[PDB]
């Protein structure tokens, strides 16, 4: 595969494509304005080095941030209406914290918090403004549990991981599917209107699963509680061996990769190295020659569309992450 | 006056030749291997964008890391020792925090809480290896408030600000000058071998009272508490009115840069921006062509001493803070 270096120099080309087509506000390029197209632009671009472009983006959105620390508009895509409403919210509390925006984090990690669960430790997929029944699914839960890491609200992350802790132990038929969704009351939610990852297809939405193991594996860095590895370490388990192989191929396999990397840094376990190393090199070897990424786009464009702005922000990260946790792995255990 | 874009370009130099020089283990290329030499590097090559670097100085780090959270060794210079034994500590625990290393930064930073003066808020000034009347100073408690920020521990972070409105109130002669030393009951002291700035002349010692207002501009940014800010502008105000030029000249004049450039973005006072475009404007010009700073050392040299290598991260740090609270700064007032 490829280096921790070419990995990052991957990242650094891609952020800067997207610092040259910045908007004078700070608005990342998309083709529309909606916070799902720039929602990991501060934290990406901060681990590139690019912080005024990253600060520009807090000041973006800033002026979008409502008194009730929340972020409802503009909205477009249903996922981030009815399905994880708070993964917006989770990364920007994020990027905003790193960026030392401790007013901005406080009201977003605030407002986030108003979002949970208090029986379960769940927060509920459907935004203020969005009708819903209370449902919590394995990506607002694991976003938000992040966010609390980084913004110091352990008890409000653990409380998280014991809300995936439930959702993993009450799977009715985890061969065959991962239900990423619970009610209210934290039983695992089976309807067609809920999230479910078809374990044996190479469908897409490992995310629901990829993410739940970095966040874990960030928690068990912070707390030493074995628990949350042992959970880690359960879900990697699945989705080598019992997820199809589009588990770490299909587009969201990032967060997987990351938390194999992450995994490797801690554990020294090489099977984590080979994961998030693939990984890394399947994400640069699909980099545009321009910089960016998109699964159509092939010309030197000036903008994306949302969804590609947000996974070229999102890569930024990803082989960032990977690269550093596969470097000092390396140092740690090789 | 530079403009943001060239402090930023600036500290990039200084990051590219730190890394270039870093050691297989991950320490900085300093003449002595001492922590003061690498102290900032975490937070400094973070935010330069060179994250495998910087995740090398937190392995190094971590393997110098005792079992109660210290890193007593090792420390050569009398400042690391009994001044601000913590001032170390604090800049190591926000680099961790920001790379996401948590189990290291709550490490850090419990050890730094347990040399808080619970009854004053201060932080002690000599380490535990070092006897010591138990005495807190202004740079001690204003890092370890920072640290608290950026781990989240905000009433520790409360605290140091009530330990620095103290000091600031019980000043005896304040136009001649700034004592930065209590005592363990929280008087201030003027005993002859207390830490005390000669405002009136170009003697140095200045980041006492600007990393004060740097601290105290952030936790204002944090609560919205005008407590803060009015106590931050104070010092500034202090230090442009009060104080020797020397205090915007001198190599420690970085702090106060940095704390005029935030408040330039959070008040759109133009004399803030003014002394944070001066202060990152002498920064720069003082930078060798190499892209290191040193205070004797000009040419194409391959380590420094100690106190250089620091002033080197330092200034990577500084100069990105300025540039992007300026740019910041600029598009949120005109
Ligand atoms: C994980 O972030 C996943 C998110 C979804 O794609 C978003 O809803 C659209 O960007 N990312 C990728 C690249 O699959
Ligand atoms: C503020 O960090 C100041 C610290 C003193 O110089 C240290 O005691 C020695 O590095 N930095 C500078 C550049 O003045």
């Amino acid at each position: 595969g490829n280096s921790p270096h070419e990995l990052k120099n991957a990242a650094q080309r891609a952020a800067d494509w997207l610092v040259e087509r910045q908007r004078p506000n700070g608005a990342l390029p998309s083709r529309t304005a909606v916070i799902e197209s720039c929602y990991k632009g501060m934290w990406a671009l901060h681990t590139a080095g690019h912080t005024q472009a990253a600060s520009a983006v807090a000041d973006y959105v800033t002026s979008l941030l409502q008194p009730d620390g929340d972020i409802p508009q503009p909205r477009e895509e249903r996922y981030f209406l009815d399905v994880h409403y708070l993964y917006a919210n989770g990364y920007l509390t994020i990027g905003a914290h790193v960026l030392g925006r401790f007013g901005l984090s406080r009201k977003l990690m605030s407002f986030v918090e108003t979002m949970r669960n208090p029986a379960t430790g769940g927060f509920r997929s459907h935004g203020p403004a969005i009708p819903g029944d209370g449902r919590c699914d394995s990506v607002s839960t694991s976003i938000s549990g992040l966010a609390a890491l980084y913004t110091g609200r352990v008890d409000t992350a653990r409380s998280a991981a014991d809300f995936l802790g439930s959702l993993w132990v009450g799977q009715p038929d985890r061969k065959n599917v991962f239900h990423a969704v619970a009610d209210a009351s934290g039983a695992v939610l089976t309807s067609d209107d809920a999230v479910a990852v078809q374990v044996r297809k190479a469908e897409g939405d490992w995310y629901f699963i990829g993410l739940p193991a970095f966040f874990l594996t960030a928690l068990y860095e912070a707390t030493e509680d074995r628990a949350y590895l042992d959970l880690a370490t359960d879900l990697m388990t699945y989705m080598d061996e019992d997820c199809d192989e589009d588990a770490f191929v299909d587009s969201s396999c990032g967060k997987a990769g990351v938390a194999a990397a992450l995994l490797y840094r801690l554990t020294g376990r090489p099977r984590y190295r080979e994961i998030a190393e693939g990984i890394g090199t399947l994400l640069c070897e699909r980099q545009s020659p321009y910089g960016y990424w998109s699964e159509e786009e092939t010309g030197d464009v000036a903008d994306l569309f949302w969804g590609d702005l947000d996974m070229t922000a999102e890569y930024v990260l990803w082989l960032d992450l990977i690269g550093r946790n596969l470097a000092s792995g390396e140092r740690v255990w090789a």
